[PDB]
Order: C-alpha cells, then structure tokens, then sequence
C-alpha cells in the first residue's frame, strides 16, 4: 500500500465497535485494490477514551471511535441519539443517526471527517425477579450509570453505580436486583445465568461517530476519497444489523441454556415512562438551545428517520 492509516477504539477487541472497524478495514483494503492499508489498534492500545478526539486532531491516529454520550456539551446536535426516543433497533438508530448527520452536517464534527456513525442496541432491564410493571421496579436496586440512572430514578427505582466485574456478586448478594444495558451482556458477560427475566423497555441508544484527521483525509486521492465516501451509510447499516444479529444470538443462547423470558410492559406503562422521562428531552433542548441548535426541528426529523427504518404502521391498503 502507498496509503497507511491507524484506527483507534477505546473497547475491546470482542465488541461491537471493534468488530465493525475489522469489516471496515477489510473493505477499504479491497475495495483500493490494496493501495490503502489499515491498522487496528482496540482496546486502547493506541488512544484510549481519554485521547481519542484530541489524538485524532492530533494525528496521533488517523482514525478513531468516540462514544458521544461520553463528552457532554461536545456534540450538542448528535446527542439527541442518548435521549429516549423510541428506537428499538440498532439498526434503525444506526441509519437514523447517519442520515440525521448527513442532514445537518454539524459544527460539532467540523475539525473531522466523519467516516461513519453507528448506535448500540437499545437499553433493556434484566433482572432476577420479574419485572412486569411499574410498581415492580419501586425501590428495584438495578446496576445503571448516566442518562439509564436518571430515568431509573424517575421510574422510582434505585440505581446503583458499580464496575461491571462486581455486578455478579453484587446480584448474588442483592445489592443489585438486575442491570440497564443491551442484551448482548447476556451471553457475552453470562449475566443470564443470575437475571433471567428480560423486559423490553427499549429506553435509549448509544451512538458513535468514525472520526478521521482532516489532514489525513486530504491526503487521499478522489478515488480513495470515494471509497470512504460510499462506505459511510454502508458500515452504519452493516454495523446495526451486525449488532441486532448478535443480540438474537445472545437471546437465543440464553433462552436454550437457562430459559429466560422475554417480558413487555403494558402500553400504558411504557405512556407513563414517556410522560415521566419528558424532563430528560427538555433538558436535552435547553442544552440545543444554548449551543444554537433547533431542539425541536431536530426531534421532528428524528421521529420522521424513527419511522423511515422501522415504521409498524400497516399499509395503507388495509387502513
Ligand atoms: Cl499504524
């Protein structure tokens, strides 16, 4: 190759970041007939979550992975991905997140290229005791952090902050009753094994932009330019769907292994927990607002993507 880019990402190598970047370095490398080549550094080994935007400004690395929801007041436009806004997919928060990008193009990621973007697979809780209503979380103890405690507390619930490595003890023990994260952690961190009661909340995503080194960027010939160019909405559609597919797994493993069960709360419950997390959205707004960004018109193209990618509204034929 005449071409030789890095590419940072905070995670391990067995998560879903990682492994989207090892697709995305196969299809650059061929689709360039080898005249770019990549280096993957995950895990940290190269920037970490404390380095990775000013690195990659840097040109420490090419590339890098950032975790939006990590640096508050960074990325005032993109962020409306942490809210609750009713994904419950990864891949359709994926596609939405890149179209609403491409849309507004904001201030936020000018110093970048951005190569992709891509969200988690939405937020459950798993627990050891079912939890089927509302009145089953009030004073649930449920390992949690961020924007995921805020709504617990709202809900009446208790979060607890603590290192995924003790939660497995701590569920033991009691000091937690389950967790608030995606369903991968079923199968791949063996929570089902203790929570075997699975509801479906779909509260949040978590969303990731691709960054590249503008000088790097500039540094590539149109046809390369291309490439990266063409791969964007690609990798965030092969990135959610990969992520979507690793979560049947995980539910599917788990169901065969320890026979979990899958719970939905009434619609009436799921209406309560909008109208009770609608602060978090206001809050999100102010925040907009403050940094010159139209909250409301945001939300709106949001929803418009939501449906774009998921819609369950019947045909028209059969209204
Ligand atoms: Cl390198």
């Amino acid at each position: 190759a005449d071409i030789s880019l890095s590419y940072a990402n905070f995670p391990p190598a067995k998560t879903f970041p990682c492994v989207q970047m090892e697709r995305w370095k196969q299809e650059v490398e061929k689709r360039t007939a080898g005249k770019v080549q990549v280096q993957t550094y995950p895990g940290s080994t190269l920037l970490g979550a404390k380095n990775t935007l000013r690195g990659v400004m840097q040109g420490q690395a090419d590339i890098g992975c950032v975790s939006l929801a990590y640096h508050p007041g960074v990325f005032p436009l993109s962020s409306v991905f942490e809210l609750p806004l009713g994904f419950t997919s990864s891949t359709s928060a994926s596609l939405a997140l890149w179209d609403l990008y491409t849309k507004y193009q904001p201030k936020e990621f000018k110093r970048f290229k951005v190569l992709t973007m891509f969200a988690s697979a939405p937020s459950n809780i798993m627990t050891k005791v079912p939890v089927r209503n509302l009145d089953d979380l009030k004073g649930l103890e449920v390992r949690a952090s961020g924007i995921l405690s805020k709504i617990l507390e709202s809900l009446g619930a208790t979060p607890v902050s603590m290192p995924m490595s003790a939660t497995p003890e701590a569920l033991q023990k009691g000091v937690v009753k389950g967790l608030f994260s995606s369903f991968e952690v079923l199968k791949d961190l063996n929570f089902a094994e203790i929570c075997r009661y699975e509801t479906e909340t779909n509260t949040a995503v978590y969303p990731f932009a691709i960054i590249m080194n503008m000088n790097s960027w500039n540094s590539l010939p149109d046809d390369v330019k291309k490439v990266l160019n063409d791969l964007g909405r690609e990798q965030a559609e092969w990135t959610g769907k990969y992520m979507d597919e690793h979560v049947k797994r995980s539910l599917a493993w788990a169901k065969d292994k320890y026979s979990i069960e899958m719970i939905k709360m009434s619609d009436a419950d799921m209406q309560a927990i909008k109208d009770k997390t609608l602060p978090l959205i206001e809050d999100w707004k102010e925040k907009a607002a403050a940094k010159g960004v139209d909250g409301a018109a945001v939300l709106s193209d949001v929803e418009e993507l939501r449906i774009k990618y998921e819609g369950k509204a019947e045909n028209l034929y059969f209204q």
